[PDB]
């Protein structure tokens, strides 16, 4: 078996091998880079996702989000307080003011150091799914605008037709803003490219080892487990690697840069964070792969966790049975 210790693996694509998209995943799996439960792949210097990024400011985060930490530095929930519209040009300065600014430090180690030290005690401003796209149409590559859609891929595999649609989102962070522990929607897989700015520091399990995730969520936010039988649905759980750690659970780590693309693979759980002012761009995919995965998947049904419209048919499906109880959360 390829890459038995679930190591995250890095991928050097030539420019020749980053003209089939599906093809070149097909690759990476066939290597192994799924056990890991996410991949870096670095594009060819040929490559870019567009001209400049010198004309973003005027796009608008109509709702900035305010991420306020409640418990330990090593365990702790966070929730997403509302805030005033603001342009990406206004969220910049903000990001780089002395109150939200990254910190001194000597490397991404000392950052990290940091960060797991200190996030609670910040109330660091996201603008998170924004629906959009940076980049350029005329980028025929790994343009995440353009990718096949999850609907054509049931389809293809399953020969069903279903309403929905599938866009990609963007992402402004600051220092600290912070991802919190979770799978994709119906365990789908992601693909995420950092456009601009400071790095992102990403965690993940392997998804052979996802339920050892479970039952330690299930006992550091024993309230929540009791509420609702898949509560990381709500994605606002963090947990650090010192308590990963000191728990026995199976994790890597690796830090994002400016250009790079990460790959999230089906029921990788994931969390990270923001080293400074950036913008990401990101959509969920699937492959033949998924569909089992697809099947598999557990449901927020307690409501919390509001599920698209699109992701409706996914559940109507492929998971039927679930279906009636998990739309009267919907509703
Ligand atoms: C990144 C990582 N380091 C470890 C060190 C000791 C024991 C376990 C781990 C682990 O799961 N991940
Ligand atoms: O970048 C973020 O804040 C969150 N991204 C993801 O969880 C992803 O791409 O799957
Ligand atoms: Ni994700
Ligand atoms: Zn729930």
């Amino acid at each position: 078996a390829q890459n038995p210790n679930c190591n995250i693996m890095i991928f050097h694509p030539t420019k020749e091998e980053f003209n089939d998209f599906d093809k070149y995943i097909a690759y990476m799996e066939s290597q192994g880079a799924h056990r890991a439960g996410l991949a870096k792949i670095i594009p060819p210097k040929e490559w870019k996702a567009r001209e400049t990024y010198d004309n973003i400011s005027e796009i608008l985060i109509a709702t900035p989000l305010q991420q306020v930490a409640s418990g330990r530095a090593g365990v702790f929930t966070q929730y997403h307080k509302k805030k005033k519209a603001m342009t990406v040009g206004e969220y910049r300065h903000l990001a780089n003011s002395k109150k939200y600014q990254t910190p001194p430090h000597q490397n991404f180690e000392d950052l990290e150091r940091k960060y797991w030290k200190n996030r609670i005690y910040n109330s660091p401003i996201y603008g998170a799914d924004i629906s959009g796209s940076l980049f350029d149409e005329n980028t025929k590559q790994w343009n995440l605008g353009h990718l096949g859609t999850i609907q054509d891929l049931l389809e293809k595999e399953c020969g069903v037709v279903i309403e929905g649609v599938n866009t990609p989102y963007l992402y402004f962070g600051m220092w600290k803003t912070t991802f919190a522990w979770h799978t994709e929607d119906m365990d789908l897989y992601s693909i995420n490219y950092l456009h601009l700015g400071e790095p992102k520091t990403w965690y993940v399990v392997p998804p052979e080892h996802g339920q050892r995730l479970e039952r330690l969520a299930r006992e550091l936010f024993p309230g929540s487990s009791r509420g609702c039988g898949a509560f990381l649905r709500h994605k606002v759980a963090l947990i650090s690697p010192t308590v990963l750690k000191e728990n026995g659970i199976p994790f890597n780590r690796i830090t994002q840069e400016a250009g790079e693309f990460m790959v999230t693979f089906p029921y990788g759980y994931h969390a990270g964070f923001n080293h400074g002012f950036n913008c990401a761009e990101a959509i969920n995919f699937a492959t033949p792969r998924w569909i089992d995965y697809g099947k598999m998947a557990s449901q927020c049904s307690c409501g919390e966790a509001r599920v698209t419209f699109s992701m409706d048919a996914f559940v109507r499906i492929l998971q039927p049975e679930r279906y009636d109880l998990w739309k009267r959360g919907q509703d």
